[PDB]
């Protein structure tokens, strides 16, 4: 119902992701903003280079400054693509979170404590994504996985 789980990893995080991200896979991230966050990010990468940055097929951003949102974006060859903002959004300051990530045949679909927040379509496949980083003001109590 879930493996591979990381408790507590220290952020910024980096990790390799264990199975391929097919149709019908799950990424589950619990966690908690802290009192004093601006904004925090969950990255699907291709790989780990930091200079020159690695392309990241999805960039979830909650933000919390003004009236705070939620920005998604694809970063290719160190230049982000279109981004899809989302001004709904679940995040507060000082309150926790589960988000589901949900890889579909044509888009992510993401939910956060069971109510859905928002879609982004696949411009890379999915399948050529291996590394999951968290960064920014969050704090993450488990990472889990569960593919096909
Ligand atoms: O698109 C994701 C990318 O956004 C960068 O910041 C943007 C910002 O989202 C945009 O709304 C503002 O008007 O211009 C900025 C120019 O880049 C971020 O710096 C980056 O971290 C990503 O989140």
């Amino acid at each position: 119902n879930l493996q591979n789980i990381i408790y507590n990893p220290v952020i910024p995080f980096v990790g390799t992701i264990p199975d391929q991200l097919d149709p019908g896979t799950l990424i589950v991230i619990r966690g908690h903003v802290p009192s004093d966050a601006d904004r925090f990010q969950v990255d699907l990468q291709n790989g780990s280079s930091m200079k020159p940055r690695a392309d990241v097929a999805f960039h979830f951003n909650p933000r919390f400054k003004r009236a705070g949102c939620i920005v998604c974006n694809t970063l290719i060859n160190e230049k982000w693509g279109r981004e899809e903002i989302t001004y709904d959004t679940p995040f507060k300051r000082e309150k926790s979170f589960e988000i589901v990530i949900m890889v579909l045949k044509d888009k992510f679909q993401v939910a956060v404590n069971g109510k859905h927040t928002l879609l982004y379509g696949h411009r890379i496949g999915p399948e050529k994504i291996d590394t999951l980083g968290i960064y920014g003001k969050v704090n993450i109590h488990s990472i889990g996985f569960s593919f096909s």
